[PDB]
């Protein structure tokens, strides 16, 4: 099955998801000066106060932290949204160096890792019928650069201990999504798709233009997780990254 080492990485996905090939593939490079400020779009909207987490998995390509959104609870709205987007879940790609990670990159700079809460329609009653909706998710994509620590973060580094091999989970209630959030929001915003298999083109991305910064040690956590299960031969969970697609026929908007 697909992955991301050298027999089936991301130049390998089109053969069994043709839409790898399409035309709103994601991740893309962010040209900053390409990018037009938009006056029409509204200010974003994050309320996150409600928000009721409930575990953490490692999946074999990386570790979410699932939420309840059975009700709304936390949800994202306005900016370039119409309607209500529900949180899901959030989880992270990043690289085996500082120097990549990423899937966006901004002007070519690809940055330690990229976090990226993702949040359906509720127009569409449930997460599995909105990726079959071109406007079924909006996915929020924060950078990180490596320096000082993230507070917010901790919690989620120190459980990765108990989730090391594919398919392991754990209770990780309580956690507040608030805190992995930079100063601004301000952002830039194009039509997309899943960065992973089945690569739908179900995706409005919202990707912040400040980045937020974690520590080394915090990064380097990460970096001892494996996409093996337990009991396999294994293969660090790093480097699960997508690169940059073509942007094609696709406009980046900026809100600033
Ligand atoms: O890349 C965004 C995404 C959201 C949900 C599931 C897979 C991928
Ligand atoms: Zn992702």
């Amino acid at each position: 099955h697909w992955g991301y080492g050298k027999h089936n990485g991301p130049e390998h996905w089109h053969k069994d998801f043709p839409i790898a090939k399409g035309e709103r593939q994601s991740p893309v490079d962010i040209d900053t000066h390409t990018a037009k400020y938009d006056p029409s779009l509204k200010p974003l909207s994050v309320s996150y106060d409600q928000a009721t987490s409930l575990r953490i998995l490692n999946n074999g390509h990386a570790f979410n932290v699932e939420f309840d959104d059975s009700q709304d609870k936390a949800v994202l709205k306005g900016g370039p949204l119409d309607g209500t987007y529900r949180l899901i879940q959030f989880h992270f790609h990043w690289g085996s160096l500082d120097g990549q990670g990423s899937e966006h990159t901004v002007d070519k700079k690809k940055y330690a890792a990229e976090l990226h809460l993702v949040h359906w329609n509720t127009k569409y009653g449930d997460f599995g019928k909105a990726v079959q909706q071109p406007d079924g998710l909006a996915v929020l994509g924060i950078f990180l650069k490596v320096g000082s620590a993230k507070p917010g973060l901790q919690k989620v580094v120190d459980v990765l201990d108990s989730i090391k091999t594919k398919g392991k989970s754990a209770d990780f209630t309580n956690f507040d999504p608030r805190g992995l959030l930079p100063e601004s929001l301000d952002y830039w915003t194009y039509p997309g798709s899943l960065t992973t298999p089945p690569l739908l083109e179900c995706v409005t991305w919202i990707v912040l233009k400040e980045p937020i910064s974690v520590s080394s040690e915090q990064v380097l956590k990460f970096r001892k997780l494996n996409f093996n299960g337990e009991g396999e031969p294994e293969e660090l969970m790093v480097d699960n990254w997508r690169p940059a697609q073509p942007l094609k026929n696709r406009q980046i908007k900026a809100s600033f």
